């Protein structure tokens, strides 16, 4: 508790020594208290680079492409999808670039997001999300995103790349089976997050169940469906506690197990992301309330046999009554405490 109070999002900066080793520096950042804000933003070392050149994704198909249509008013909307044929990054990056679709003139990142709440129901965008692939060279052995060799491993553990435009978003979500996550911007304009702190998590979820009652009905994890975008005003005017911030190219944001996180892309630009755990996940993993009606599950019992022992007959019975407590840091973050 005494780590990170305030549950701000921090920002690290590794040397190479620190950022050959992904697992320590995830202990690490913890250790700092950088879970309790939900996300994290990790600065490479400057002569870290996963790919020399990005002049040869032309003729890559983005093999469903969606169109991002929103609805809603006074800072409660709901995205729905429409997939669209297949497309080349080379089309896609035509369609983002365009005077439709591209970015508005601004000044400064509020002018930005202000144009954001205020335009996010009209000219629905096109994301070029969830492309099974990965842009990193095959020879990076550093945050490769293709192979982190966490305790996933054990098994969504396979990377995704996101092309996207202005005004695409990802709605309020947390992670499949409340996982950890890897976002790496490989070019372009920024990307924008929003985070809830997890020990708020609960807040948001009975503020986004008063809020759309028959989804609430439906499924017990609606919010996994990510079609739920909340704005910040309106996370202000429910007292649900939040921090944003801007990640630029060549930049990593980590999300933590249980952090509800939104945001949009500045312009047209491409992220890989995949999910990953660590000793500290595997508690979240068995109190996961999932999607109900619907979805990505994974079974428990390989995490608990092998790391809860003592808790494995405990915990198929029925008996595990473990309550977790979000501000502790995963156990691999002794050596740093
Ligand atoms: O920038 C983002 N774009 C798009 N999605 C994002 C995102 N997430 C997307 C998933 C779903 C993944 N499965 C595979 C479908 C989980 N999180 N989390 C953060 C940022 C993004
Ligand atoms: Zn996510
Ligand atoms: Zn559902």
């Amino acid at each position: 508790e005494t780590l990170n109070p305030s549950a701000r999002i921090m920002t690290f900066y590794p040397t190479m020594e620190e950022f050959r080793n992904f697992s320590r520096y995830i202990a690490y950042i913890e250790s700092q208290g950088a879970h309790r804000a939900g996300l994290a933003k990790v600065v490479p070392p400057k002569e870290w680079k996963p790919r020399a050149s990005y002049d040869d994704i032309d003729d890559l198909v983005i093999p469903a492409p969606i169109q991002q249509l929103v609805t809603g008013q006074s800072g409660l909307f709901t995205q729905y999808n429409i997939q669209k044929k297949a497309m080349t990054v080379r089309e896609f990056r035509k369609i983002a670039n365009s005077d439709k679709y591209c970015t508005p003139r601004y000044s400064e990142f509020e002018e930005l997001e202000r144009k954001y709440w205020k335009n996010l129901t009209f000219n629905p965008p096109i994301y070029g999300a969830d492309v099974n692939g990965t842009l990193y060279e095959k020879h990076v052995d550093e945050w490769n995103i293709g192979r982190l060799r966490t305790i996933l491993d054990l098994v969504v553990n396979t990377p995704y790349l996101y092309f996207g435009m202005w005004k695409t978003s990802f709605a309020w979500h947390t992670e499949d089976m409340d996982l950890y996550s890897i976002n790496y911007l490989h070019f372009g304009e920024p990307k924008s997050w929003y985070s809830v702190p997890p020990e708020h998590g609960k807040r948001l979820e009975r503020l986004a169940k008063g809020f759309f009652p028959g989804s609430a009905q439906s499924c017990e994890a609606f919010l996994r469906h990510k079609m739920t975008l909340i704005s910040p005003l309106m996370l202000k005017k429910y007292g649900i506690p939040f921090d944003k911030v801007t990640q630029e190219a060549g930049e990593f944001m980590i999300t933590f197990p249980y952090g509800y996180h939104a945001g949009f892309n500045h312009g047209f630009n491409c992220a890989e992301s995949t999910n990953f755990a660590t000793r500290r996940w595997i508690e979240y993993g068995k109190q996961a309330v999932l999607c109900s009606c619907r979805m990505v599950k994974i079974s428990m019992d390989v995490f608990v046999r092998k790391f809860q022992p003592e808790r494995y007959k405990l915990w198929k019975a029925g008996k595990d009554n473990t309550v977790i407590d979000h501000t502790l840091p995963t156990p691999e973050a002794a050596e740093f405490l």
